[PDB]
């Protein structure tokens, strides 16, 4: 991998680049050093991230960049906590971070459940994120394709289950929940990593702060990666109108005026806490909080 | 089909949604209740489909989108004149809307005249109708694809001549001299559908109120369906300015501002009259143009 | 070919269209006149230009369509120098700007060189040009696509010489340079298109003045493909930025209002400079200059 990758991908704020035969690559570094070269054979590796990329749709912002820059915070994360992470957590949570928005169509739950989608009766709750596992588990089916071949039966059922657990995480509605009960555990000194319950809501809160780590980029990677998630936001608002149905402020373009307020009112009620709490439990991730204020103080000198 | 489906897919001005692969799935159910289940054989029925939807192009307006939104007009107008069509209308009709406008470019008969395309060589007046209609052919005569086997040399051959002739119809400039026609012979009470000549100027009628159907929708889906429209038409307008043709305003995107008075015009002129003559001829279609009135009155709350 | 193409595509300031199934049709074209129609095995011939499409990304100016366009200013300035060149060179230098700038991804040599990118390492200088030519020899040595075996050894040698001489060319940064080589020649009556090294000079000033013929087009044209061009660099100067690196007014996008002075100075620089060389050494290419003058004049009625 060239020079000034190797350098900077070891950077929290690192962008990806605009180059997507590269990502392939970059994802394979990253998994032969966090977890190892023996981990996966790598003629299966490949073949899975194909179908992986295959199966991310062309949308603004849930796609296969997002996908990949979301696995690599994790990395980041991974590399600065070496000592706290077995072979199987490491191996699970890139493959998990990769798959985690899977198939994912612009849309939210919220919509999906007032267009009466078939996926809304198959899954009452978190619609996105047990389709983003489904896709996933089909995604291992395949033949060539099970890249935890290696595992034996007992460890191969724990891994599904981490990254089972990890992509339901993802559903933004979960992270309050859980973040709110790590506060806790962590002021009280009850919050143990030896405790498998306690460590699912860590790792958790980690998926979370991972889904929406364009907040802790640099300010021109976050100010631009907006703007494609407004598209999709903007599309959706337009599709609940064609419902009759009047959208959230955040989802209808005829107020873009009001957005400098909503990415002030988000930091403040959710990316901030979010890093917050993270670094608290996990005191080398200092960096994702940082570059998350210096963002929160650009939005300011807008308004 | 979902319930929400079932019940708003009978409604004039439903909107088929954003997501793409449910459209085959609602143009079946469509097919399978006006028609019957008899009607096609399923697995070649999906098969010619999906081969529709292959052969329609990613342009704004004129695409997959559309030909599936005017096919459920049809749908809808079938269903409250069921009394009115024999099993050969109800088939040739549904499938003539969804082939209407096969392979079209995203520019007018006037633009491939200017240029000297090929097609406006092989095909004088009405260039992309018969093309539509050509292409329709290739379709059917693709193996697997022939889902009018089940019928009788003579059927076969007058469905073809229903779907000739209908997707015709959709020729803009026709319109008017069959809306003329169709007036007379309404207030004169000589207009009689068990005369065919009669019969397939009120199915010219219907086809150029599906053609137009956007405009009797809820205002939302009206007015964003109408960017997809002049994103068409600007692209056509700056090919003609590259031919050196000054383009008539309609497609000049230098007068976004004449647009309201245009739509006005065009309410006035052309929408509004056909859905007034189709309402005389077929009662149960008045809901078609009242949501058009409904169009026509905010598009004067603008100016 | 239809009756308006025969006539125009002989004029210098020819668009190509917006029908992208015709351009191949366009190009064969232009070789069997040129060229000649026992140039090129026919069936091998469409092989090769389906393969150079299919690597043609689809970016918003670098893509199939210049290519196309950039190749027939080359067949326009061989129709009217048709005494000048040997069958080998009409041969080559239509393929070469067909080929020109093969799987551009539409960022410059600059980009790729402050991203550190596989290529930058591979190619000292003129990146993306040896690039272009690596793919042109790639497309050549597939089953059914050397266009080139008629040749004898000794004469596919020289035209693939020419080829990646014309190619390099390109290169917008050795234009300088070979300019003002080329004028000094000309005043001094040392020029003579009968020594090789002068005669390579020349051709690269022709691969030049088609590389930017853009700017040679009626005023229509040129403007709206001013706006193609802006899309990849305004995106180049977004990937800077992501970078921490300020990118050149050129390619910021919160410099609109500087447009105009941009292509002001861009005409007084480099292309008027280019296509008045040019029309010193061949006389017969004095619409170029003309029609680049009359869009230097509307630059200047914009401010
Ligand atoms: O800048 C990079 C983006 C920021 C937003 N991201 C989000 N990820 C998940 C959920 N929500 C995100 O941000 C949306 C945008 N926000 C709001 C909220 C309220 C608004 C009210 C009015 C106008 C705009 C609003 N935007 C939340 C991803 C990275
Ligand atoms: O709102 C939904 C659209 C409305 C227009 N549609 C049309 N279908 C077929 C033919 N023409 C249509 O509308 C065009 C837009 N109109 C005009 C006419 C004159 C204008 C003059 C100046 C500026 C804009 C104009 N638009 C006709 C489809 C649904
Ligand atoms: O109008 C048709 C285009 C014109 C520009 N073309 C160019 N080809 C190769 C290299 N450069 C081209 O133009 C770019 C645009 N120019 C500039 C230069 C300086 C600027 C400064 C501020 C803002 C914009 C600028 N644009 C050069 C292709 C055809
Ligand atoms: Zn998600
Ligand atoms: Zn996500
Ligand atoms: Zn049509
Ligand atoms: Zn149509
Ligand atoms: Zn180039
Ligand atoms: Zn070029």
């Amino acid at each position: 991998l060239p020079v000034r990758l190797c350098k900077e991908i070891e950077l929290f704020h690192f962008d990806i680049g605009p180059f997507e035969n590269m990502w392939p690559g970059i994802f394979v570094y990253m998994v032969h050093r966090s977890c190892g070269t023996s981990c996966f054979e790598l003629e299966k590796l490949c073949r899975f991230i194909m179908s992986v990329k295959k199966n991310y749709r062309r949308v603004p912002y849930h796609n296969w960049k997002h996908a990949v820059t979301v696995a690599h915070c994790m990395y980041a994360i991974l590399q600065n906590n070496h000592t706290l992470f077995t072979d199987l957590e490491r191996k699970g949570l890139l493959i998990a971070c990769l798959c985690h928005d899977l198939d994912h169509r612009g849309f939210s739950n919220s919509y999906l459940q007032k267009f009466d989608h078939p996926l809304a009766a198959l899954y009452s709750t978190s619609t996105m994120e047990q389709h983003h596992f489904s896709q996933t588990v089909s995604i291992l089916q395949l033949e060539g394709h099970n890249i935890f071949s290696t595992l034996s039966s007992s460890e191969y059922e724990q891994v599904l289950e981490i990254i089972r657990k990890a992509i339901i995480a993802t559903d933004l509605a979960l992270y309050f929940g859980n973040r709110k009960q790590l506060e806790e555990m962590y002021q009280t000194g009850s919050l143990n990593l030896n405790n498998q319950s306690h460590r699912d809501r860590v790792i958790g809160l980690m998926m979370t702060a991972c889904d929406l780590c364009s907040v802790t980029k640099l300010w021109p990677v976050t100010k631009l990666t907006a703007n494609d998630i407004y598209a999709e936001f903007w599309a959706e608002g337009d599709e609940m109108k064609k419902l009759g149905i009047q959208p959230i402020p955040m989802m209808d373009r005829d107020k873009k005026d009001e957005v400098p307020q909503g990415q002030l009112g988000f930091y403040n009620a959710v990316a901030i806490p979010c890093y917050t709490t993270l670094t608290q439990i996990l005191p080398p991730t200092e960096p994702l909080l940082k570059a998350c204020r210096d963002n929160l103080s650009q939005w300011e000198k807008v308004i």
